[PDB]
RNA sequence: AUUUCAAAGAAUCAUUCUUUUUAAAAUCCGAUUUUGUUACUUUGAGUAAAUUAGAGUGUUCAAAGCAAACAGUUAAAGCAU
């Protein structure tokens, strides 16, 4: 049914939960985004909860021919209704390989760009945030050797209330994605 | 300028030394083991002595030498039948 449908290989609960809910918003049609869903499938689901325990927070891992075709395109309005739809915070992300030179793998002549741990890392934060956009980015190296990813937001996003548990779930995913701590801020 | 950041453990005096894991391809029995060239660097191999540094060693000491030291009035010990 459902569950076969939206997501390729066999499925878990939250899984299936997020497949039911995205046939559901195909089926019954959001309207100034017509068309919802019908293009994707998807890789993988993942359940996070934050330690301030102010709900919890879902990672979908997405094909980036999907992601950037499909998703990107609608991705605010789209990510408004899943979490509408299923009341826990959705991030969609796209899979990316990456890719060491030095192996010398067939498919690839020479370092692709969009396959460089760096790049990778900073595409996956534009991910998370992608709703929103990133003003500025700045590393802070604290005395432990810790270095923090302070990000600047636009100040569109003073008008939605969700906006702090959006932003301690952004550093919490990143967090859980790779070992970098990020922080968050907007014009005052 | 530019391209794989890191994380956690254990040993040790919020420091220090050490170990584990975190993409992809090829290969072998869900797992097992490999992945640009050079500069630079690390260990090594193979190095004639005299000299030189430097140990051993009271040449009567020292420059030296490569020797010496030990027991025993004119013997025991040791090992051999």
């Amino acid at each position: 049914a459902v569950q076969k449908r939206v997501l390729k290989s066999n499925p878990s609960d939250l899984e299936k939960e997020i497949a039911q809910c995205l046939l559901d918003i195909e089926l019954s049609s959001s309207s100034d985004i017509k068309t919802d869903a019908k293009e994707i499938k998807l890789l993988s689901c993942d359940l996070i909860e934050v330690e301030k325990l102010k709900k919890k927070t879902i990672l979908i891992y997405i094909p980036y021919k999907i992601y950037t075709t499909y998703v990107r395109k609608i991705q605010r309005k789209l990510i408004n209704e899943l979490e509408k739809k299923t009341k826990k915070y959705v991030v969609l992300v796209a899979k990316r390989t990456i890719l060491k030179g030095k192996q010398k793998n067939k498919s690839f002549k020479i370092i692709p760009r969009s396959r460089t741990l760096t790049s990778v890392y900073d595409s996956i934060l534009e991910d998370i945030v992608s709703p929103s956009e990133i003003i500025g980015k700045r590393i802070s190296m604290k005395a432990d050797g810790k270095r923090v990813f302070k990000i600047m937001l636009d100040s569109k996003e003073r008008q939605r209330d969700n906006i702090e548990e959006k932003l301690i779930s952004f550093a919490a995913v990143y967090k859980k994605i790779t070992r970098r701590d990020a922080v968050f801020s907007l014009p005052p």
